[PDB]
């Protein structure tokens, strides 16, 4: 059969280029992606290893395009955005990139097993003195005379969880919201912000590749829970059973591990 899948930039699960000018393809191990707005563009990474290696494991054909209509999902008076909003009102037959399940978003489709691992991390200068997600400078914030500078990206699974379990530290972040990972860096680096909150499979990333190395990550230690990306499908979808096998399979035949070492590694420790 031939399935639709959303996917989002978010590098290194879903890295998005323009096509090779020379051939006017897509070159390398990268596919063809359209935007939802529709310029050709090609789409790699570790998430498109894995949806590469469903498509000849199970034997399905796709065409594979990117959300414009929001990012991972948010759901606003009644209405899901994002790659969650895309399969649930049955846009697409899947979505897959760095989507993180949660109870919100499993209530109204299915999700795929959990193929990689992540929660909540704090990233910080190597230099700042702070303890983790505990201390009183992160929950307890207007009680310090200069407050501690700390952020988030919105309308993830990240604000979600702490708007939820830490709703006064939530209003606080608010005025520290980020539009993107790359602004939040800038931002860190500069002072501008002295922590970023965020998805622990990206941060740690983002930490290991670092220059410099100038930029590590805390775990959220028992602040939150662990958690996992899994791939978005129909409530009910006569899909989710081969995509699982499929994955459990890579995850012992080592495949995972592979693209893992391949799309996730960096020099700093
Ligand atoms: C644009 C928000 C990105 C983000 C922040 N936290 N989490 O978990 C995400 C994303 N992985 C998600 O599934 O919402």
């Amino acid at each position: 059969q031939h399935l639709t899948v959303a996917t989002l930039e978010e590098r290194p699960f879903v890295i998005v280029e323009p096509a090779d000018p020379i051939s006017g393809t897509c070159i390398r191990d990268s596919v063809p992606c359209r935007s939802q707005l529709n310029e050709k563009r090609c789409c790699k990474g570790f998430c498109i290893d894995i949806l590469k290696r469903l498509a000849h494991t199970i034997g399905f054909s796709y065409d594979l395009y990117l959300v414009t209509n929001g990012k991972h999902g948010k759901k606003i008076d009644g209405v899901w955005n994002g790659m969650i909003g895309e399969v649930f009102y049955q846009r697409a037959d899947m979505a897959i990139g760095s989507l993180t399940i949660n109870e919100e978003r499993s209530e109204i489709v299915d999700f795929s097993v959990p193929f990689v691992e992540t929660g909540i991390s704090v990233m910080v200068a190597r230099g700042t003195t702070v303890s983790g997600l505990s201390d009183r400078k992160f929950q307890r914030p207007q009680e310090q005379y200069p407050p501690l500078k700390f952020g988030t990206v919105p309308n993830g699974s990240t604000e979600k969880n702490i708007r939820s379990n830490y709703p006064d530290m939530h209003s606080y972040m608010v005025r520290y919201n980020q539009p993107r990972v790359e602004e939040a860096l800038t931002q860190l680096k500069a002072g501008k912000l002295d922590a970023f909150i965020y998805d622990a499979a990206v941060l740690n990333y983002m930490a290991r590749k670092d220059e410099g190395c100038k930029l590590v990550t805390i775990g959220s230690g028992k602040v939150f829970a662990t958690t996992g990306y899994g791939i978005a499908l129909h409530k009910g979808s006569r899909w989710k059973r081969p995509i699982d096998l499929a994955l459990l399979q890579f995850l012992g035949d080592d495949e995972i591990e592979m693209l893992e070492r391949l799309w996730l590694s960096g020099i700093c420790h």
